[PDB]
């Protein structure tokens, strides 16, 4: 990450020229160059690359995953003066507060709704019942009723909380994380209800987001689910949209799980007071967010000021609507599992492989497996941090012609470091020095116990992967293993 600069990541559907246009108003002011960018699955390719000191200066997503990255001390505390934390509402920051700490600030608040093509069904059906006989009368026209991405649990989620499924149970105070709440029967009418859709040829399990996207905004289907960040591109299409409360099933809301757009600084970051700047008085104005919300819009935004404006949209009343009838996520490091757990399911669930009380049951397992590869993953990062230590260590030994101590010394001497998972030592000799970092055999994943990360150091000083390596590839980051 350099010094003087700023680059952010911020997802591939949301208003990223908007922001870089913001960006473009900072430059000009302080002469500091802003780049947004939006690389493919930038919310798991984050932790790998700051773990190695690179990456965003600044990342851009929702605040459910944010409790992991700030457990494995990836991301900077935020400490705003009260006048600025007075201008967003409060429920926007407890969001955003992981362990009493404020770990990213907020920017807008966005929940799934209903959209449906006002010339192919001026009256929207209240019910999730209701759909297979309405997709059989439009089929007679060369139609279908719905289409929504069946690739993502986001958008399945609604149905399966509607009638009684949950994340984790909340016990008072905290989350019970060994309480999941996928395994009951509200959760499997709620898939059951989606599987038999599949079933009866109404909907198609291999719906992603573009295919139904591409249907909905060419009216060849009468309703999606969706959010926000999608009716720019509607407007520009032909279709009459919309945006409406999502459906009851079984007589009970559709509940949606919220999401707060939230943006926080990366800890390996050079550039911190430059992100705090950009962030607060640049982004988080009416200016600002007019911009973003201009490209693709944000939902109901955490500034009170502009959400004035806003509220009198009566698509931003429908959003808020479906909102209050669902939850606001949990931030705790567990949500990556769980969410990885879901997919699963669904996907097994509506290609058929599994049955719905099979699929659903396996949940809370997969859900652990998922979790033990995120810890195995963040303990492993600190081989990259105790390294970039001692390089430095390697190029102050080097002007006495050797890699080891001080002088010219022909083996190690006090040129170690222990570390909570591990000891690291540099080895090697001639200009070409290594650094080995070796777990300890207990005390960590038994994935990791008593392998080591072995690295060769350039004469520039880059880390790239060396063949003695054993520690698993797949828990390294990916950019170390392309080295080797
Ligand atoms: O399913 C695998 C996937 O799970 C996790 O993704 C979830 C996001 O963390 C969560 O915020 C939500 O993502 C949606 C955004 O909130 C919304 O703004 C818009 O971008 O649509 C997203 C849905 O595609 O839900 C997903 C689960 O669908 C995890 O973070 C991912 O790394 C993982 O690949
Ligand atoms: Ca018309
Ligand atoms: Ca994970
Ligand atoms: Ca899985």
């Amino acid at each position: 990450i350099e010094e003087g600069k700023l680059v952010i990541w911020i997802n591939g559907d949301k208003g990223y020229n908007g922001l870089a246009e913001v960006g473009k108003k900072f430059e000009k002011d302080t002469g500091i160059k802003v780049t947004v960018e939006h690389p493919d699955k930038l919310e798991e390719k984050f932790p790998q690359v700051a773990a190695t000191g690179d990456g965003p200066d600044i990342i851009f997503w929702a605040h459910d995953r944010f409790g992991g990255y700030a457990q494995s001390g990836l991301l900077a505390e935020i400490t705003p003066a009260a006048a600025f934390q007075a201008a967003l509402y409060p429920f926007t920051w407890d969001a955003v507060r992981y362990n009493g700490k404020l770990i990213a600030y907020p920017i807008a608040v966005e929940a799934l709704s209903l959209i449906y093509n006002k010339d192919l069904l001026p009256n929207p059906p209240k019910t999730w019942e209701e759909i297979p006989a309405l997709d059989k009368e439009l089929k007679a026209k060369g139609k279908s009723a719905l289409m929504f991405n069946l690739q993502e649990p986001y958008f399945t989620w609604p149905l399966i909380a509607a009638d009684g499924g949950y994340a984790f149970k909340y016990a008072a105070g905290k989350y019970d994380i060994k309480d999941v709440g996928v395994d009951n029967a509200g959760a499997k009418a709620g898939l059951t209800f989606l599987v038999d859709l599949i079933k009866n040829k109404h909907m198609n399990a291999d719906t992603d987001y573009s295919i139904a996207e591409a249907a909905f905004n060419k009216g060849e289907t009468a309703m999606t689910i969706n959010g926000p960040w999608a009716w720019s591109n509607i407007d520009t299409s032909a279709v009459n949209y919309g945006v409406t409360v999502l459906p009851t099933f079984k007589g009970q809301p559709s509940k949606p799980f919220v999401g707060v757009l939230s943006a926080g600084i990366n800890a390996a970051s050079p550039n911190k007071e430059l992100a705090k700047e950009f962030l607060e008085n640049y982004l988080l104005t009416d200016e600002g967010l007019e911009a973003v919300n201009k490209d693709k819009p944000l939902g109901a935004v955490a500034l009170k000021s502009y959400e004035e404006e806003l509220a009198k949209d009566p698509r931003i009343a429908a959003t808020m609507e479906n909102a209050q009838k669902g939850e606001i996520m949990p931030n705790i490091p567990q949500m990556s599992a769980f969410w990885y757990a879901v997919r699963t399911a669904v996907i097994n669930a509506a290609s058929g492989r599994q049955t719905v009380d099979a699929a659903l049951a396996a949940a809370q397992t997969n859900a652990a497996a998922a979790y033990q590869n995120y810890i195995a993953k963040s303990q492993a990062s600190e081989a990259f941090t105790l390294a970039d230590g001692l390089k430095t260590t390697i190029n102050t030994n080097l002007q006495a012609g050797t890699c080891f101590a001080g002088g010219a010394t022909a083996v190690t001497a006090a040129d170690k470091v222990s570390g909570k998972y591990g000891d690291a030592e540099i080895g090697g000799s001639a200009p070409n020095c290594t650094i080995t970092y070796t777990f300890k055999s207990s005390g960590v994943s038994n994935k990791l116990t008593s392998t080591k990360i072995v690295m060769n150091v350039s004469e520039t000083g880059i880390l790239t992967k060396n063949s003695g390596t054993d520690t698993p590839v797949e828990l390294l980051p990916q950019s170390f293993v392309a080295s080797g």
